[PDB]
């Protein structure tokens, strides 16, 4: 039976038999990233050019927009927007959601793999909303996940019983589901990050990605890979395995990566594909924030890498 | 004024004042190109998954197609096909075309960029054709250059007057002209490597990464990235400024990167656009080939960049 | 506020609170719409005619399969198909649905405008289901309506409360609420029909067609209108005004057009409008089917104009 | 092996060995007819119903033709059905061919989403005058080419020329025009006519009879049938591509008849002839009128040839 994104999120409300708030949440999800697609592939860019005589802007736009018209949400947590948004009263409803609108849009000039990440929390008090209602710990998570707009443009949702992968098919305006519940590589082959800021390199993370290199055994070396787009970095450690680094060093002590909506909708994909995600003294999702767009260092990938990873960290401890 | 590929090869042939036969191969590339593009980005996938009850190869085969039916070419080099292409006597033109049509088609399930790159010559001895027709070095080049199927899809055209930039409006299928006479940064601050392989690292190789981490002159360090896949690594080289390295190693020791459909074309279009592109010993457009499938050691980007690798080169004779 | 289709749906199935089975039914049915016009607009018709070396057959696979698989219905009635198709035990559900996948498209040579028209029942008994189960008259119509694939690609929607009309945005694959609670117009100024068979015509007819050229009180005469596909030519009786007819003759005295996926969705539109719908002897919608195929006589639009019809049909007995 | 309208129109221009300002024209021409298209199946119109947080289709049409045209270095006057006065290309944008057009036909009836077109017709310039607007009103003879785009529930270009008339399928996934039929050529005799009957009341007394005729033969064989979009470009290509009759004639009141000369009535003409058509005045074949203005009307009765024919047998009888 052939399967689409919202066929699947209407089959899996009905089993836990809510209101369907949520869908009518992530329905409204979806249109904003096929529309967010359609102007990051380019469509009309003719007119702009003359033909009869602002990308992450109108990407902040249009999922803006769409979460206040779906009646679903009350606060929205933007990196785009420096304060939280409080809905207004007549289009107020239960979530909250923390979203980076265009993710690794600063190097959109050289035609980068582009992103919407997002993570969806339930609210957790009835008090008045506001910021401190988007200030949970990523174990609070109901759904996360993201868009990758690669060579195509994929969802890749994240919930209690897994990751699912879906396929926009341009000719209709679809997801369509191709992978059910994938799981990391217990084990991989390929490290990712940042060597040329090496000389900032934390001890404990030099040491560790030069075992990757020069194995004491006589094992294969790892390969290594960087995009400098979240959203297309995390994507291959998921499909391919290996370990993902943005980590901790003595110039910025909680990493570049903001928490709550980069570092978390990560770490739960993660974690719900059978995978780790820490800060290297913890888990990512233990984190309490105390700040919207405070930051946290994030080290990801297969579960035997992050513990060959602290093994080596908790040496220089 | 709008301008289009079109429009914009139309101009050139009648400033030339040629017989149209190169205009009828563009025109039959960039229609190939716009089918690739639809195949990438996933359009009627849903029709795989049941709706209504390879890639390469595909790419493979509409260039291949589109270049026999143009009634331009004569011998075709693909990288998907172990002997070279005689095109038969009633297609015969007098053109020759070496091409990756699918170049990172292997890590396109991760959905990292993809790109056809092509070269195009001039057939060159009165022979009857056959593969030596497609060995002659890239300084014969007539026009060469890349489609990267990226964020969105761009057509980057090279040829003796400089290189121009198209962006493919899929609304209506047009390749708009964005970027005329475009000129790389004489220096760039970003470098381009698979560090993996550190271990079988030449020493000048190993010298010169350690000079972009360590910098001598107390001067800020180059960031690194790597995509994997050579049409993304090279305009983002291109876009930005740079240096792209892929060198020999154990496993490669006649470089890795093949010379006709991958090396040259790429240092056509830096060369044109005020680059460099080297093997060590000599500019790979100056090599002479021997086998169409060989391999080729490749340092290229932004002119101050690869000239700061040479020297450090004949450091180690 | 910007609304779409499915919010639309989603919106009111929330306000009465349903299962949500009739939801599952119309996402599936617009997703097939979808697919239909993609490919009646000629999407890959490059790949046909060899780029790289039945339109109503498969219209009606696209919604037979995605009905199937919604668990939403048990018996189905197309156009194609001679016999109603009973849903496998596993995917049955309680609904109830009658469609012309591609109305009109014997004529798509002259590329007139096509259309798909649906109508939706509830199942009666709750024995295993049957043919039976379609055999109601249009009174009982839960939904009912058509897409248009015009100029444009229109979903008409009419339901308990009224009619509204969507427009698809095919950069996103998204139909857009553009008319909301549609009335036609108490009396129009066009009159639609086929009058070259002037000779077949009942003698009101025949009068009433008089009257429209040749007024006896001097006002102005009715201008004419046929396109020849009914989903255009009811439109644009919606749309502008005026009367449309299909009228019974000695020849066929229960008509041509269809009861159960053509006359009857469409009477069901009108009077949903503000307007009217006869064959004459009684309202359409009052009808009960005896077969599944079986024909009526149908006479439409604007109230003031079936009205003045009737007039001159009583007077002739 | 595939063709496509540009590699069709590249190869034609070949052989001729032209300068290539023909082909530069058609080809500007084939994107406007592109953009248009787009934009009258409602792509992008999520943003105008605030998606996210302008001008009539006629305009935008005409705008499109316009700036293509001039844009092409092909062209030296233009006239449109929306603007009174011709056009003259500015001295830096000058080439030697005359362009009539009407830019998005039907666009009155647009809010029924019936079909919609655009018609050209495309001259030399003949005089070595200043260019001015003298310079279209050249009879139809004088076409160099001429054709329609119908938005219908595909969007397809017709290209008459000398050697005939082929059809062109735009496949939407890649943008471009897919030949699909070579070499039209309309039947001989048909079953469908197509006019306004409502406005029976003022018909020529010639009219009255033809349509009394198709309605009731005296021969007593099968009637024609009636279809009528009320839309040219739709109505003319079903004709071309099923046969029958279109009229649009002369009455007491509308002596010249309603449509209009230059990019209506001899566009459609013209095709119909290099399909193997006919189309008439009454008195005199359209092809053969000379224009004294841009935008005069004329009367039109256009189709297969038999059809014609027995309509020109009726006229005459009534003087
Ligand atoms: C928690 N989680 N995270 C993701 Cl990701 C997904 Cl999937 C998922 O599972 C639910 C849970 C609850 C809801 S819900 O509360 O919205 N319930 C409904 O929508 N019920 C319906 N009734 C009729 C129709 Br038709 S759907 C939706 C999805
Ligand atoms: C060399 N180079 N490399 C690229 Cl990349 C481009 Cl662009 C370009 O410039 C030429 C040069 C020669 C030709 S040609 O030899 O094919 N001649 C013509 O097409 N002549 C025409 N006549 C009528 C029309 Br209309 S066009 C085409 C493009
Ligand atoms: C009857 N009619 N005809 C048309 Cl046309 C339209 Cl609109 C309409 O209105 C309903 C009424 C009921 C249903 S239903 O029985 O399917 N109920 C639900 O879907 N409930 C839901 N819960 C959560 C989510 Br989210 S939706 C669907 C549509
Ligand atoms: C007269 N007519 N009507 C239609 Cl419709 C068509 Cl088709 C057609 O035929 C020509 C004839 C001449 C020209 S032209 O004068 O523009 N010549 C060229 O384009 N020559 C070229 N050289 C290199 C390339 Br490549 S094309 C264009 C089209």
């Amino acid at each position: 039976d052939v399967n689409t994104l919202t066929r699947f999120v209407m089959e899996e409300g009905r089993k836990a038999r809510g209101t369907g708030e949520l869908t009518q949440l992530l329905n409204s999800l979806c249109t904003a990233v096929k529309a967010i697609s359609s102007a990051v592939r380019k469509a009309g860019i003719a007119h702009l050019y003359g033909i009869a005589g602002k990308l992450d802007v109108l990407s902040n736009d249009l999922v803006m927009n769409m979460l206040k018209s779906s009646f679903a949400t009350c606060v929205l947590v933007s990196e785009e927007d420096k304060h939280a948004i409080i809905v207004e009263p007549e289009k107020r409803g239960k979530y909250v959601v923390c979203f980076d609108p265009l993710d690794g849009s600063s190097n959109i000039d050289c035609l980068v793999s582009v992103g919407t990440i997002f993570g969806i929390y339930r609210k957790k008090s009835t008090d008045e909303p506001s910021e401190k209602d988007a200030l949970q710990p990523g174990r609070n998570l109901v759904a996360a996940g993201y868009a990758l707009y690669g060579s195509a443009t994929m969802l890749v949702l994240a919930m209690d019983c897994g990751v699912n992968c879906f396929m926009l098919d341009p000719a209709i305006g679809e997801f369509i589901l191709v992978d059910k519940d994938v799981k990391i590589k217990k084990k991989g082959k390929i490290y990712s990050l940042n060597e040329g800021y090496a000389k900032d390199f934390d001890p404990a993370v030099t040491e560790y990605i030069q075992r990757k290199k020069f194995p004491p055994d006589n094992s294969a070396p790892y390969g290594a890979r960087y995009v400098g787009s979240m959203v297309a970095d995390v994507h291959r450690t998921l499909v391919y395995g290996g370990i993902f680094l943005y980590p901790a060093n003595k110039k910025s002590p909680n990493g570049k990566l903001r928490l709550l909506y980069e570092c978390n909708p990560m770490a739960y994909v993660m974690e719900k594909a059978g995978g780790m995600a820490t800060t290297g003294k913890e888990a990512v999702l233990d984190v309490i924030p105390t700040d919207i767009h405070q930051r946290a260092p994030v080290i990801l990938g297969s579960p035997d890498d992050v513990l060959e990873f602290l093994k080596v960290y908790e040496k220089h401890s």
